[PDB]
């Protein structure tokens, strides 16, 4: 099942002072985090980025299997969003131009909204 204090971010690449990935399904892969800890994973999103479509279902269900309660991103499409949902994940948009440590910090410090659907 989801866990709420695992929180997904889309990311360019690892580490937590890289910028947030603007982009759901084709994000380059995910720094999941655990809010206490704050222990650290990347999640490869490779075969996503191959796919001609359904690559943000495809993304839903990687973030699935790693137990994420809590995405961040910037942008998010309706069949995304609505698998997300599906698999009891909060989403918090609209962050890019944030490293990945600053998206959580704000998410924790209760400056970022969830999401009600899709922004693009």
């Amino acid at each position: 099942a989801s866990h709420m204090q695992r929180i997904a971010v889309t990311a360019e690449g690892p580490g937590l002072d890289g910028l947030v990935d603007p982009r759901f399904g084709r994000a380059a892969g995910f720094v999941v985090v655990d809010a206490a800890t704050m222990a650290a994973e990347y999640v490869d999103n490779g075969a996503s980025q191959t796919l001609s479509h359904g690559a943000g279902i495809n993304a839903a269900q990687v973030l699935a299997k790693s137990g994420a309660g809590v995405l961040l991103t910037g942008y998010v499409g309706p069949k995304a969003f609505q698998a997300l949902q599906a698999a009891g994940i909060k989403v918090g948009q609209d962050l890019e131009g944030l490293t990945v440590r600053q998206a959580v910090q704000r998410f924790l410090d209760g400056q970022v909204p969830m999401a009600a659907g899709p922004n693009k």
